[PDB]
């Protein structure tokens, strides 16, 4: 195994720097322990150990645990929100002053690291989200990918009477309300104000409850979309990029991959950025430093991007990633990379706030949850979901 190499590169070490991060397994784990096999494998007594934390959640409770401990990792992946908290802890050595390179990452992905015009993390493995759907189905009813909401609402319709059950599957939670969100012209700050009761945040939580209440919207309340398949019809979801291999190894049928459907077929939908970024500890030791340095180097390289992105479905950070032959040779064979490129041009991301985290789990998914299981209205559930917000933005 991969992670028995690194413990043992880490043995042999003089200095060794911790990576914590939010991968349970499948082809992401196995795409970061490759990387950090091969970075291991070019030093002479320096390496990176990565260190499982859990999910994401689980990784940003044991960072603060880490911080009230007073024993953090070297590096850890983190959201654009949790770089907002460390940052009021002044926790985070600042990228640029650290030696690696930024000319050349995705600006969409830079900008979101950029506090006060000071870069704070490398952009690591972001998703983009797609229009996943079942190829065999679509053929099976002539229908074609839907290009808009109005059409992706249609045939979501038209397939589920035919397939006698709700065929657009979907987690009721802050991810799928932010693509119905953005593409229906919402935006979450308002002057600088949080809002999620705006009419734009009731339109799209209204539109959820009546896909399931018309019978073509299917909630998914146990497991991932892709750890459910199988169980009646299906013909589309929206859902990260890095979902990917996943959806390839669980579904029975042939698997597409669409952008997402927008107002108008003049573009795709936005989709939701997800993924980390990669930061670097403020407490770690300048030897530990100068390995995160040139491990931060070795992961923006368009090899090791190439090689992360193929590997996993997430979006390749930079300009010289889509240069590189095995890059290349991938696209080539598998058109689903460069639609996954494609999507990752039209890309909106949820607020940087420190609360976040909290905000979008326990506040707004819970008001999603209200209205898509217990049938809570749209409108009294973010009412209740704007107040929490408040209260804990002013705690
Ligand atoms: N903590 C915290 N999480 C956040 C925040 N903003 C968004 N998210 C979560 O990012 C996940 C997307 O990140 P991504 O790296 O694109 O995808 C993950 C996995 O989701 C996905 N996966 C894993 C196993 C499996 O069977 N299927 C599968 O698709 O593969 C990757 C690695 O585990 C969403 C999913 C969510 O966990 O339910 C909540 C969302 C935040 O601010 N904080």
């Amino acid at each position: 195994k991969p992670e028995d190499v690194i413990k043992e590169q880490c043995a042999r070490a003089k200095v060794v720097a911790e990576l914590w991060h939010g991968f349970t397994g499948g082809a992401p784990k196995a795409a970061l322990e490759n990387l950090v096999v091969e970075f291991n494998k070019a030093q002479q007594g320096r390496c990176v150990r990565p260190v499982p934390q859990g999910g994401y959640r689980d990784l940003s409770t044991k960072i603060k645990a880490a911080f009230a401990a007073g024993k953090v990792p070297t590096m850890a992946q983190a959201f654009e929100n949790n770089i907002a908290l460390y940052l009021e802890a002044k926790a985070l050595l600042p990228i640029e002053s650290l030696g690696v390179k930024l000319q050349g990452v995705n600006l969409t992905f830079l900008n979101a690291v950029r506090f006060g015009g000071v870069v704070y993390g490398v952009p690591f493995n972001k998703s983009i989200q797609v229009l996943y759907y079942n190829k065999d189905l679509l053929k099976k009813h002539g229908v074609p990918v839907p290009a808009t909401l109005e059409e992706f609402v249609a045939a979501a319709k038209k397939l589920s009477r035919a397939e006698g059950g709700p065929v657009y599957w979907f987690q009721p939670d802050a991810s799928t309300f932010a693509y119905f969100f953005f593409n229906l012209g919402g935006s979450y700050l308002k002057d600088g104000k949080l809002v999620l009761n705006s009419k734009e945040a009731v339109e799209a939580l209204t539109l959820l409850q009546n896909g399931v209440k018309e019978g073509w919207a299917k909630p998914i309340t146990s497991g991932y979309i892709n750890q459910n398949l199988g169980s009646g019809p299906y013909a589309f979801s929206v859902d990260a990029s890095a979902g990917y291999t996943y959806y390839l190894r669980a579904a029975k049928f042939d698997l597409g991959v669409a952008t997402l459907p927008g107002r108008t077929k003049g573009q795709p939908g936005y989709g939701l950025v997800q993924g980390t970024n990669l930061v670097v500890f403020r407490q770690a030791s300048k030897e530990e430093q100068a390995v995160a340095k040139d491990f931060l180097e070795f992961v923006l390289s368009p090899r090791a991007q190439a090689v992360f992105a193929t590997a996993t479905g997430y979006v390749p950070v930079t300009e010289g990633a889509l240069k590189d032959p095995v890059y290349q040779a991938y696209a080539a064979e598998n058109p689903d990379y460069a639609t996954i490129v494609r999507q990752s041009r039209y890309a909106k991301f949820e607020p940087a706030l420190a609360e976040w985290e909290q905000i979008r789990f326990d506040i707004l998914g819970q008001a999603i949850k209200e209205a898509i299981l217990n049938k809570a209205d749209p409108k009294a559930a973010l009412d209740r979901a704007q107040k929490l917000a408040e209260d804990l933005l002013s705690s």
